[PDB]
């Protein structure tokens, strides 16, 4: 059934996923010597393309390949727009690979036609812990605990065809491509998400939203007013209430973080994303450039009490191209990033969360059921959406486990 994920170092069933107990490679060990140094061939119409993410015109053409061929819903209602610092800033992280940035170009005009993008991640991807004392029990640990270290590995993200040449097997060429760039850089594993079920995913969480403007969201159909508001009239003044939130945050204390409280972020964050059976570590400089707030694109606020830093949390803007629409172009979207409670219930500081959203414009909160974000989806009135995120890993054998175990956030 899958001409090119069966010919793929993934596991090739749901079953083989829930046999799985340690943590480990697919493949046998190769070498940066056993990899063909020229890339792979392509039709003689095309061209292979590195763009350059410093370059505001190769970002302007990326930006624009997405804005109309990238994630849709199902409905084809929705078109996410990623904007140009959107872009920049997932592209480029600290220490990113140029050569991991893959794109394919028409010789003739230069028109891009595909993309894909890898940068570097820093991940915990052992053995779970669920398997890891039962790994114990059977007398198993040191097997179990072979990868526990951190792994400089890739997160794929951001793959798109055009439209135009879309079911051509292009996709395939694309993922090959940039398997070769990154196992030329000594890398031999992945991390990537996606909403479409493929060979196999080891962790899947549905999305949640929590309506910030209701009146919008139904203007545009993002929201049909639940069957239920009719047995009022003004079901719209009805809904508007339902979802209402202070203009103020609640917590004193709260303010934007600001490059002093990079230590203190990271070693809050550290320790409570270390108690996630899969998760990133990250570098000063990573915390950085993932968390410090950059206009359109991230929000981070922490709860600093006498010159320390208990708790923070952080979201980031995704708008959507609305596909048609008289009354609007565009949907707003926050999404829940990294967090950590110290000193306060998680639900009162995502409230705080979403009250920043809102006073800055924000129509819907959106976020997957990682992290310990199932804990505040009644109190807060988030709804689960349609569709999940699935979570997977190339060359990588990995036991099944539950998107409360997953800790790392993918844009
Ligand atoms: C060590 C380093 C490793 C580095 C690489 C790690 C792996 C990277 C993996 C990529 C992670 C990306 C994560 C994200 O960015 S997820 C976001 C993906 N983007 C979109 O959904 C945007 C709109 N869609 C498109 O642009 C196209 O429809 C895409 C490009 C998705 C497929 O193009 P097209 O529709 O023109 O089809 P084709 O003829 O070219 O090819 C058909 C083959 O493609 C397989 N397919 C379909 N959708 C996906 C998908 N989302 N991930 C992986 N594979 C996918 C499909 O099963 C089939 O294979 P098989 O079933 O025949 O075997
Ligand atoms: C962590 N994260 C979901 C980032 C994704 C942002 N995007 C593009 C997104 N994608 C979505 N899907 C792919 C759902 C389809 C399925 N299965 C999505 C779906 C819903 Br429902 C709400 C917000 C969303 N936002
Ligand atoms: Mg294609």
């Amino acid at each position: 059934a899958h001409a090119f994920w069966s010919t793929q170092p993934v596991p090739q069933t749901e079953d083989e996923t829930e046999k799985i107990v340690f943590a480990g490679p697919m493949d046998e060990p190769k070498t940066v010597a056993d990899i063909p140094e020229e890339p792979y061939p392509i039709a003689s119409t095309f061209e292979w393309w590195t763009p350059n993410m410093e370059a505001a015109d190769d970002i302007h053409a990326i930006y624009e390949l997405l804005r109309d061929n990238y994630v849709e819903d199902d409905d084809s209602m929705f078109r996410f727009n990623y904007s140009e610092e959107f872009l920049q800033w997932a592209l480029c992280p600290p220490n990113y690979i140029p050569d991991w940035h893959v794109a394919v170009r028409r010789k003739a005009d230069k028109k891009l036609l595909a993309f894909i993008a890898g940068v570097p991640v820093t991940l915990r991807m052992g053995t779970p812990k669920y398997m890891k004392v039962k790994a114990q029990e059977k007398g198993e640990g040191e097997e179990a605990a072979k990868y526990d270290e951190p792994r400089h590995i890739c997160e794929i993200n951001f793959l798109c065809v055009h439209k135009q040449l879309r079911e051509k097997r292009l996709a395939p060429i694309l993922i090959k491509e940039a398997t070769r760039r990154v196992n030329r850089t000594n890398v031999w594993q992945a991390v990537y998400t996606a909403g479409v079920l493929l060979p196999t995913p080891y962790a899947s969480g549905q999305y949640f939203h929590r309506s910030l403007n209701p009146e919008k969201l139904v203007e545009i159909r993002f929201s049909g007013i639940p069957a239920q508001y009719q047995k009022f009239q003004n079901p719209m003044a009805m809904l508007k209430r339902n979802y209402q939130l202070p203009s103020a945050p609640k917590n004193s204390g709260l303010r934007e973080m600001k490059p002093s409280d990079v230590p203190q972020v990271r070693r809050i964050l550290m320790n409570y994303l270390d108690s996630f059976d899969v998760g990133p570590v990250f570098s000063d400089a990573e915390i950085s450039h993932y968390l410090l707030p950059r206009d359109g694109v991230v929000f981070t606020y922490v709860v600093e009490n006498d010159k320390k830093v208990t708790d923070f949390f952080s979201f980031y803007r995704i708008p959507s191209t609305v596909i048609g629409n008289s009354n609007y172009n565009l949907l707003n979207a926050a999404y829940v990033h990294y967090y950590a409670a110290t000193s306060i219930p998680l639900h009162q500081l995502i409230l705080d969360l979403l009250i920043v959203a809102h006073s800055r414009g924000f129509d819907v909160c959106n976020m997957v059921e990682i992290l310990d974000n199932r804990s505040f989806v009644e109190q807060l009135k988030f709804g689960a959406g349609d569709g999940h995120l699935r979570y997977y890993f190339y060359n990588w054998a990995y036991p099944k486990i539950k998107p409360s175990q997953v800790a790392l956030v993918m844009l």
